[PDB]
């Protein structure tokens, strides 16, 4: 029903089995349980009850994850504050959380435990949360919203998951991605609650410990996938272990996928694709992908997860005929009460008798009920008379060889000036790549500029950042 009740039936009965790995170091349930228990107290003393919410600032490790429970034990939110967070952010996300505590090193005025005192209570009740309690706060970016994750959303998720995937306490699951990426969350209650172990963390660095820790169940984004396959193909890295690779953040294309699926092919690993928004707890569909996935260019997330009733919704409010694209609405015992101090979207968002989440994502329905992925809502968009897929422009740039990834927009030049701009990344001039790009788009979908950049900006979710990579291009012209 909980998550702390989650971890509970794991620490009573499999105490002495590997929960945290990191490096040559070894935590067991039983031990992590009884420092989570110990942080709990403390949290107490320090004033913390059942229903509040506490910052958490930390370095990825052990103290983190035993933080993380300990604030959960103790009936209260953890809200992750990244160390990527720049000062600003950090602050607003603090005040508009309205957190009691802050858990780490601040980079604020409130009580603060800090890692040191964490650390402590390794070698050394309150009341517990019920599934209604919230678990975490996780900000999406552009202004920042927080949305609030449920104990009951979460452990909803893994029932969900139940069949679908084969877990058990032998996985060796690896904590790849920031506390603030809820992706994350996934990874660490994968191992948590089966008794299976967490390992916690360049490519070639980090594609000798997938194989070196002898992971069973990776989660990757698609970027990150293309840096590791370049790497395990390039030193001839084998996975014999390896038995799940999930897919989250950006929308997955075939073409990522085919390299690795030439080496490895998609019966050992399975290479399963989740379509997932925040805001119904980190995953929403499941596609285990097939050879029919790589010989065309759709993006199949499959169909939604056990609990889920949708819609797909046309313009005006309509189910869509199949084929049809349509606004995927997602119903379910996953889907958030709504966003933290924005009434006003989540008026509009979420809609009622089933509760419906708006997505704001483009889906059509294959015959036999596959969903396929078309695009965000807001990147249609009108130019000059004319629609745009900003997506469709964006794989037309992606389809150059010596492009790795790339982001395009319209930018306001001026009040009567909004052109198509482009930001891409290399593996090749713009002139080479305008060229290209003239033979693949007609001219009303051509960037009218193109940046070329070391790495594109992305948000906490590992999607490309508008706000900041519009801000780059604006300060360099």
């Amino acid at each position: 029903a909980t998550l702390v009740d989650l971890f509970s039936r794991a620490a009573m009965e499999m105490p002495d089995r590997t929960a945290l790995h990191i490096d040559d170091e070894k935590i067991s349930y039983g031990l992590l349980h009884s420092w989570a228990e110990g942080l709990a107290d403390l949290l107490h003393d320090a004033g913390v009850r059942k229903g509040d919410r506490v910052a958490l600032r930390m370095p990825p490790g052990a103290n983190a994850i035993a933080a993380m429970l300990g604030i959960l034990r103790a009936g209260a939110a953890y809200v992750p504050l990244d160390i990527r967070n720049p000062p600003a952010r950090n602050a607003f996300i603090v005040t508009d959380s309205q957190v009691v505590a802050l858990v780490g090193d601040p980079g604020y005025t409130g009580p603060l435990v800090t890692e040191e005192n964490v650390a402590a209570l390794r070698d050394r009740g309150p009341e517990r949360p019920g599934p209604q309690d919230v678990a975490y706060i996780i900000y999406t970016s552009g202004r920042p919203k927080g949305v609030p994750v449920r104990h009951g959303n979460v452990t909803a998720l893994f029932e969900a998951c139940s069949r679908l995937f084969s877990f058990s306490a032998d996985d060796r699951w690896l904590l790849f991605h920031s506390m603030a990426f809820d992706f994350s969350v996934w990874e660490i209650w994968g191992a948590l609650s089966t008794g299976a172990e967490l390992v916690v963390l360049t490519p070639v660095e980090t594609a000798r410990v997938v194989r070196d820790r002898g992971i069973t169940v990776l989660n990757q984004t698609p970027t990150a996938f293309g840096a590791l396959t370049t790497a395990v193909l390039g030193e001839g890295i084998d996975l014999p272990e390896l038995r799940y690779v999930v897919f989250g953040g950006e929308k997955l294309t075939p073409a990522v996928v085919r390299p690795w699926a030439k080496r490895f092919g998609l019966d050992r690993p399975h290479l399963i694709n989740m379509y997932g928004i925040t805001e119904t707890t980190v995953h929403a569909t499941f596609h285990r992908l097939t050879e029919d996935d790589l010989a065309a260019e759709d993006s199949v997330i499959g169909r939604p997860l056990p609990g889920f009733t949708h819609r797909i919704v046309t313009e005006d409010g309509r189910d869509a005929a199949t084929g049809e694209p349509g606004e995927l609405w997602l119903a379910g015992p996953q889907v958030s009460e709504g966003y933290l101090n924005r009434p006003e979207l989540t008026a509009e968002r979420f809609t009622t008798p089933p509760r419906y989440y708006h997505s704001g994502d483009l889906v059509s329905r294959r015959a036999g009920g596959d969903l396929v992925y078309q695009g965000r809502a807001d990147l249609q968009v009108k130019l000059r008379g004319h629609r745009i897929e900003l997506s469709d422009v964006e794989a037309a740039v992606r389809t150059h060889p010596a492009v790795v990834d790339a982001v395009v927009w319209v930018h306001e030049f001026a009040p009567g000036d909004s052109r198509l701009v482009c930001a891409y990344t290399a593996q090749p001039d713009a002139r080479a790549l305008r060229a290209h790009v003239k033979t693949v788009l007609p001219s009303y979908m051509q960037p009218s500029q193109y940046l070329a950049l070391p790495e594109l900006p992305r948000t906490i979710n590992g999607k490309a950042d508008r706000a900041s990579v519009a801000r780059a291009f604006d300060e360099r012209r």
